[PDB]
């Protein structure tokens, strides 16, 4: 069925024990930097809500570990507020994630002067395009600061989004390495709960489904048969999101 080879393909697994996942990214980020002794420092985008409050928490922990580990005090995670001009959740995220270093990038301007030299020539842009040019300018600006910085961009695309491709190509889903992929949302919030996160972080339309029919059906449960056309029909519509750019040696797009 196309459910088992979505469900292979994203890594999802019906069950998960909250801990042990936990580990298995920490481990994981702590492997890359170990590998890649030239990468001092971990950048992540944070906005408040549980996908990015997650790997957060994940990201800090495997910085702080290393540090012990290997005495080197120079490795840092640098976890970067991205606001479009101008929220308490924010703060709250910080306090329980504890960050080395917190950056405050107000991405208005520039998304301003976009849409300027854009509308000059003659395309004005819908409030839907805008939303994915702010996106943008997010990885944009992350990167510039993982280039001043030695260090690498930390993404939060986990299955329940990869399923859908409910994210910005080059925006959201511009980054480096993804240590929550293979998660559905609800197993987010497993992990959240085992980390002690308070309650509040972690408790639209767009796609024709909920996100409990999302999970369900990444966890490899019975679906009614119209949801599953529903979810297997966002995922086949974005596969180039998932792929690299298309050349004349792919033939996935034929079939
Ligand atoms: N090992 C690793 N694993 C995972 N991620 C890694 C990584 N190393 C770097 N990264 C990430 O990638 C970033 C570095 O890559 P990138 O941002 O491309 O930076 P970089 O690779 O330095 O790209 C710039 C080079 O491309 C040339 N360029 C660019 C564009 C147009 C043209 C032209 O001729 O028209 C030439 C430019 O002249 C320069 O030689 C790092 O900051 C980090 O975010
Ligand atoms: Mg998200």
């Amino acid at each position: 069925t196309l459910q088992q080879q979505i469900i292979k393909a994203l890594g999802a697994k019906p069950q998960i024990n909250a801990e042990e996942e936990i580990r298995r990214s920490v481990d994981f980020l702590k492997s890359y930097l170990q590998t890649y002794p030239f990468i001092k420092s971990l950048v992540l985008g944070i906005s408040g809500g549980q996908d990015s409050t997650l790997a957060g928490k994940l990201c800090q922990m495997a910085i702080n570990e290393l540090r012990l580990e290997t005495g080197n005090e120079s490795l840092q995670f640098i976890a970067v507020r991205l606001p479009y001009g101008v929220e308490q959740d924010c703060q709250d995220a910080i306090a329980f994630i504890q960050p080395d270093r917190v950056l405050t990038v107000n991405i208005k301007g520039a998304v301003l002067a976009s849409e300027q030299a854009l509308r000059e020539a003659g395309i004005e842009l819908s409030d839907f395009v805008r939303g994915n040019e702010k996106a943008r300018e997010r990885m944009k600006a992350q990167y510039s600061i993982a280039g001043m910085t030695s260090g690498v961009v930390v993404g939060t695309d986990h299955a329940a989004e990869a399923i859908t491709g409910f994210f910005t190509k080059y925006g959201d889903g511009g980054t480096d390495i993804n240590p929550l992929y293979r998660l559905n949302k609800r197993q987010g919030k497993q992990l959240l709960a085992a980390l002690a996160c308070p309650e509040h972080l972690y408790k639209e339309v767009a796609l024709g489904v909920t996100y409990d029919n999302i999970d369900d059906y990444l966890e490899g449960k019975n679906v009614p048969q119209q949801v599953a056309r529903t979810i297997e029909n966002w995922y086949l519509k974005t596969e180039h999101k998932r792929r690299p750019p298309i050349t004349v040696f792919d033939d996935f797009w034929k079939k």
